[PDB]
């Protein structure tokens, strides 16, 4: 079907041609007597391309068959240069197979015959695909670095192996070592390849970026390689002094910061779907960074912008609790008796008695919605959620306010449908602002205050909704929300299922109650389910760290969020510059640590 | 009472005859001087059958009494051939006891006297019953293989021990070794018995099947023997090549596949009540098999057949939401006022105004029900549940549709009783189709979507039911379900106990509400209980694997389910054939693995 089933067939088709071709069969079985009987007399095709376009030397290189390979090179030395003419292995030579098998004597003999150390194995098997179990690159030097054979690495360098070489994906030999499972052993091989660098400050091998704009140091962070990241950190930190147990080390903090403006480590961790990369922001050069960004500047501006959004939403409800005003006027209350509508769509906006208080309030709800769009719509052009789906809700909230404006100036009967949606999307987006937090126990009390915030926020978005839903309808029948102080008290009682369903079907309710109350039943249970997991997940195991860690990543994702749109006069740059004094120009972070 | 209490008495009755018989007493106590005083002068019964029909040599063989046994064989060599004449040990000879005790010098002396190596111990103690603590077989070669004494095994083979021998249950010496507790040590003894095989490709000892049609390789899977299964897998896998860390091994995949058509490993694991056998489908030759069967062919046809069943059930409700139509007609609403029935049984089927849309819809519900019976009724003749009780519900669903047809064409008043049952059995059988799934966390979100699917499926089966239950009755009193958009909204509110019981007892409700709402109260709580265990069982321990594993077996049981009835043109055979190319005819699976 796909090809996974194809190659399965080609590998079987390979063994079929090996079984058939006696030259390829003797190269596999290492039949030395059968190779001289075959090459010297009885005249054969020594350039015999097998199933996978392989030579007899390729088969003798796949199964360590040194005695059989040396026969194929002394009788026909042209077989060394021949690559795999197939599509699965296009570009692979006999040297690539000898390097991965760590055959030192075969590599020593292949280089003695003059093997190309720059042959790119562009075959489909060597691609960086999930259906390929290993990704080693294309050049034979990169294969030697990935197998951990330091002898073959230097033996290739001695024959002119360019460490500056990049594969099809723009990865140097340093990038490929970071994508290897054996993290603790790849650090040893990483230092061997750096020793053969040009020794010049310009055109450094560690600075050659990926095709996706990623230096090797920057790649270890996006990939969550803890061992390589700590190892690469040794090369970019300077110990200032040692005062006994203290070690006031100075970290580089260059490629771990903004402007690239896409090009930072922090942005790449909070926006990637790789869970494993989360752990990088906990390392000793990075954990001190985001902690200072959140203590000052971060936490205050979060609450300053939080209180601004709290007032911006309570003003929207202030214009809705005293919504616009009509008696039914129409005699349609006699036909279709089920209906209870006392619709208000009294357009006649300009009664000036007190309204002008509402009017300037309605003007605030408009100028704030476009401002929300003026900071989020130009941002979608340049999307992940660990922040919380705040961005998704804050744009749909300003969408409902503008529709209510278009709902207005046309005198539409369905005023209530778009206006009620902006009430929940405005409040329940506030509970996002609960992240304003700096032990098995005070963790129970800490997550409980999360619920009291999220609960009080939800009921203030549905009680104002349920009020509008039944402020127009008749309060004699189904009057759970006849005024505001009892609409909040009935919805609060609703939140704990102590009161029965505000339904009453002798009389037909509006199309919005059968929709708004349905969502109030799911959120009121998920918040009551998210509270039990807080209460129990705190104590049953050290999961609480697992519960803990992400909120911390949620705050880190929010901390990067608050630094993108805020101007330069507020929120100064982290670290200290190095231009006068002395080390400029990169901004460094002074960190001291104690040891026990 | 039973016999367990019997033999308890015979073992005590044995020691009673041993205590009494001085010949049997001296054979037990190894009294050499008392045996010559007893056999040479003072003339005794040397063929003295004890309580369990044992000879004096049998007692001297039960307690390692070599000095006492050699006396009983030099003075009466006929005691060797004598078996136990009792019923508990019928067939056991003095060699069987010497082999299990691993008495090498007694076995060497019993074979020197000419002991039968083919004597079958058919006694009731040697049976494969749960009340027997060991099952070693019948032949003395099988006893030597089970005790792990490789010296006695070969010593018996040297005297003509037939390894091809089978006991009463058709088990060779290989089958019995797999049913042993010491799995890691039985692998050593398994290779010893295979070495003495005929060496011919035909009539192989590993191919001799059980009496229940089970080769030794096939038996290790049904019994969950992980150690033996991996060991027996070495003999049916071929390594194609080694490309460094990769090892592209080719597995046999013969006796692990269909047609036998009862005779496969997969069918035997998903249908057995043995929990332990579940672990076999996780081994490295098998885990790659069912994974490819589910990615392609498996998952799409599951959802293709799933969407077909979703439309087949929503069409059934489409014919019920607009059910057939009568005003009460009858003046019986004045007597028995409690009743609210506005019964509709207006037979007069052929009003053609729109009905013909319903009529062809009712025709679909019939032709689909018999098709369900045409694929499940011929299957019950040839029953386990890890799939899920889908099969049990899908036949009872088509049973209710046919009863509604018989309910029709007779004008029965109880139309509603069989028709309402098909609504829940049709939807709640859909939630089975939730198995369409490809970490502590995304596991919480993964099991939560299980609930949202199962919840939305249940309410769509009871809201349509509660509608029919009260579509006939008066909606002024107890009108929770007067139309469809409010029958769904009231049942959804019912699902979370926010609304009060749609009961109203001033007025008598139909016999079906007091039954349908009772089942809606149990399922709505079990699904809310199955959600809490998902939420907490994910995180408190690695149980989530335990939670995880079975769903995986549920999918494997479903994957075998979808391959039985589907034709041959769809769903091609797994693996690659071996006829041209080369290895034919068995279908092999190409598997490569990386090592770190
Ligand atoms: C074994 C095959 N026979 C051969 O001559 N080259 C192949 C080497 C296999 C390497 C597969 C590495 C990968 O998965 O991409
Ligand atoms: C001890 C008994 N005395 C004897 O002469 N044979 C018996 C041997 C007991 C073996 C019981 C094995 C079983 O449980 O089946
Ligand atoms: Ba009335
Ligand atoms: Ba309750
Ligand atoms: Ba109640
Ligand atoms: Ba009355």
């Amino acid at each position: 079907e796909s090809w996974a089933q194809s190659r399965d067939e080609q590998n079987l088709l390979q063994q079929k041609r090996i079984w058939e071709s006696p030259l390829l069969l003797a190269a596999k079985e290492n039949n030395v007597q059968a190779l001289y009987k075959l090459l010297k007399f009885e005249g054969c095709e020594v350039h015999q391309k097998g199933a996978m376009g392989e030579t007899a030397l390729h088969i003798a290189a796949l199964y360590d068959n040194n005695e059989a390979a040396q026969v194929l090179m002394e009788a026909a030395p042209e077989l060394v240069f021949e690559p795999m003419t197939s599509e699965l292995y296009e570009g692979q030579t006999a040297l690539h197979i000898a390097v991965i098998n760590q055959n030192v004597n075969l590599v020593r003999a292949l280089l003695a015959r003059g093997a190309s150390v720059s042959a790119r194995a562009t075959g489909s098997v060597f691609h960086y695909r999930p259906h390929n179990l290993i990704y080693y690159g294309e050049h034979p030097l990169s294969f030697a670095a990935c197998v951990g054979s330091e002898e073959i690495v230097r033996l290739l360098i001695e024959h002119g192996a360019d460490i500056r070489a990049q594969d099809s994906l723009g990865n140097t030999v340093l990038h490929i070592l970071i994508l290897q499972p054996n993290k603790t052993f790849a650090c040893q091989m990483y230092n061997l390849l750096l020793s053969y660098d040009g020794g010049d400050h310009l055109k450094s091998l560690e600075l050659v970026p990926n095709n996706q704009g990623l230096t090797p140091f920057k790649l270890a962070g996006v990939e969550g390689n803890i061992v390589m990241f700590q190892h690469l950190m040794q090369k970019r930190k300077h110990i200032q002094w040692t005062y006994g147990p203290l070690t006031s080390t100075l970290y580089d903090l260059t490629e771990i910061d903004s402007s690239g403006d896409d090009q930072s480590l922090l942005e790449l961790i909070v926006t990637t779907k790789k869970r494993e990369a989360r752990q990088i922001l906990d390392q000793t050069p990075v954990k001190e960074l985001v902690s200072l960004k959140w203590k000052r500047y971060g936490r205050p501006y979060f609450c300053v912008l939080g209180a601004i959004y709290v007032l911006y939403i309570i003003c929207f409800t202030m214009c809705c609790v005293y919504r616009p005003l009509k008696p039914r006027i129409t005699n349609r209350t006699n036909p279709r008796d089920n209906t209870l509508l006392q619709q208000k769509l009294l357009q006649e906006a300009y009664v000036t008695p007190k309204d002008d208080l509402r009017l300037v309030g309605e003007l605030v709800s408009i100028v704030g919605a476009v401002i929300i769009l003026l900071v989020e719509i130009p941002d979608i052009f340049r999307q992940t959620i660990l922040g919380g789906p705040f961005h998704v809700i804050i744009v749909t909230y300003a969408f409902m306010v503008l529709v209510t404006m278009v709902m207005r100036l046309t005198n539409s009967d369905g005023e209530v449908v778009p206006m009620s949606f902006a009430l929940v999307l405005g409040w329940c987006n506030v509970m996002y602002f609960a992240r304003g937090f700096q032990m098995i126990q005070k963790m129970i009390f800490g997550d409980l205050m999360r619920f009291c915030w999220q609960m009080a926020v939800v009921i203030l978005g549905f009680a104002s909704a349920f009020y509008i839903i039944f402020q127009t309808e008749d309060p004699d029948e189904l009057g759970h929300f006849y005024d505001y102080p009892m609409a909040l008290f009935s919805t609060f009682e609703l939140f704990l299922t102590i009161i029965d369903g505000p339904a009453n079907y002798d009389v037909d309710l509006p199309f919005m109650y059968s929709i708004t109350y349905a969502a109030f039943a799911i959120i009121a249970t998920l918040l009551m389910l998210n509270l039990l997991i807080a209460m129990m997940g705190d104590t049953h195991w050290r999961v609480a760290h697992e519960r803990d860690e992400l909120w911390r990543a949620q705050v880190v994702a929010t901390t990067v969020m608050l630094e993108r749109k805020l101007p330069r006069c507020l929120w100064p740059r982290s670290g200290i510059c190095g231009r006068e004094y002395g080390l400029g120009d990169r901004w460094f972070l002074r960190v001291e640590d104690r040891q026990d």
